[PDB]
């Protein structure tokens, strides 16, 4: 049993994330559920005291394997297990500050185990990320393309809304690796489509989301393929 047939729902999720952001140290866990394919949650919390930066975003640090993938592309991120892989993330806040993360995943009885770190320097400490003064950021358009001889490359750019009403860009680029020793056929360049909703949880006493992401694949643009060998 391998890829696809690993990932029969509905299944959960856990996280463990170790944080820092211009010297503050914090901690994050949760637990989430995926119903169905493309469709996942995560209930997260700050386990230190109050989340030191913004909600909205951490939440793409907060799980590619639960996107939903047509019968005819590849889903890299699927055809990894067994054996995993890990995810390389940068993602600069422009005028703002540029944050790293690192992710290694496991799967077992159902639960894919997510084990985070997250490194942030130079912030502005009066910007949007820090004051926490977003509201949400917007669906976006995920780029995906093969990289070097195992790997994949993810690339957006996304639009953070403030209070105000106003959008901060976020420039975002992944690299995933597989580390299960093998070589996993690379997938023809495409785009997932990535929606990212939060709520709070009416009763819960801790700093804490309640996040949902919907993750769609599509050929978008056919050419794309063409300019990646
Ligand atoms: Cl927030
Ligand atoms: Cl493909």
């Amino acid at each position: 049993a391998s890829g696809r047939a690993l990932f029969q729902y509905p299944m959960t999720s856990k996280i463990e994330l170790n944080g820092e952001i211009n010297g503050k140290k914090f901690k994050v866990a949760g637990e989430g559920f995926t119903p169905s394919s493309g469709r996942f949650n995560m209930h997260a919390y700050c386990t230190t005291g109050d989340l030191p930066m913004s909600w909205v975003v951490i939440a793409s640090p907060l799980f590619h394997m639960f996107a939903h993938y047509p019968e005819d592309i590849t889903h890299f991120f699927q055809e990894c297990f067994p054996g995993s892989y890990t995810l390389d993330r940068t993602l600069r806040m422009e005028g703002d500050g540029t944050l790293t993360t690192h992710h290694e995943y496991s799967l077992e009885d159902g639960c894919v185990t997510s084990k985070t770190t997250l490194n942030a320097s130079g912030f502005d400490p009066k910007g949007a990320t820090m004051t926490k003064s977003f509201v949400k950021q917007l669906p976006c358009e995920v780029k995906i393309t093969p990289h070097g001889p195992n790997g994949i490359r993810l690339t957006s750019t996304v639009l953070y809304l403030k209070e105000d009403g106003t959008i901060q860009i976020g420039t975002q680029d992944c690299i995933v690796t597989p580390v299960g020793g093998r070589k996993v056929t690379q997938p023809k360049a495409h785009f997932l489509h990535v929606q990212i909703i939060q709520k709070k949880d009416p009763n819960d006493t801790r700093d804490h989301i309640v996040q949902t992401e919907l993750a769609v694949a599509g050929n978008l643009w056919h050419g794309m393929d063409e300019l990646y060998k």
